[PDB]
């Protein structure tokens, strides 16, 4: 019948998960629980309230998520499991890419992230 | 080193040394029902994920990897997301992203859902 749901949760997850973390991410604890984890950059940070201080503390001041590729699944669990790739651009650093996973889970109506993990591309040099 | 990058430092290091010498023995570490997303492209059992790994149109393939990021889930499975590059027969060296999703099914660690695109 067309898009598959993962298709359309996911999608409609990682576009409303952008816009946040492009504009204010003190309101990005509100897609996460409690049990939630992040590695952003290789440190792994556990539970909702040091998430939300790690990404409250990056040091840009203005960045700009811009996707190039995003790619959903459903899990035999049934969660939502999303790989995105992308390009960043933050303040004056020049432009980066990055790779970025979501987990999702349905608790209580609301499709919610369990699992997020972050890493840059490098440049070779 | 937490337990989760002991299991999913291991299931990479069989992955590459399976899909960089014999491809057609990638079925050991996945189930009937795993599915493939393969540069956007959805291949889904068993059957239809090895028949595609086999026919890629490449002989000799190198990957390294460059970054590899290990988490545990609330429902015991394991995520493994890497970064890396790839030497495959005399073309030039490709940049990739690779996501495995494990579960423990019958004593052992499967794959379930394999996602892979090549940084472009």
């Amino acid at each position: 019948g067309d898009k598959p749901i993962w298709e359309q949760i996911g999608s409609s997850f990682i576009q409303h998960y952008y816009q946040l973390f492009d504009n204010d991410r003190t309101q990005l604890g509100a897609i996460y629980i409690d049990a939630s984890c992040l590695t952003w950059e290789g440190q792994q940070f556990q539970g909702k309230a040091a998430i939300v201080e790690k990404l409250s503390s990056l040091p840009f001041q203005k960045i700009q998520a811009s996707i190039t590729a995003q790619d959903h699944q459903p899990t035999p669990d049934s969660c939502i499991i999303s790989m995105v790739v992308g390009q960043l651009k933050a303040d004056e650093d020049p432009i980066m890419g990055f790779h970025q996973m979501f987990l999702l889970k349905n608790i209580n109506d609301a499709w919610v992230c369990t699992n997020d993990m972050f890493r840059l591309a490098l440049h070779n040099f």
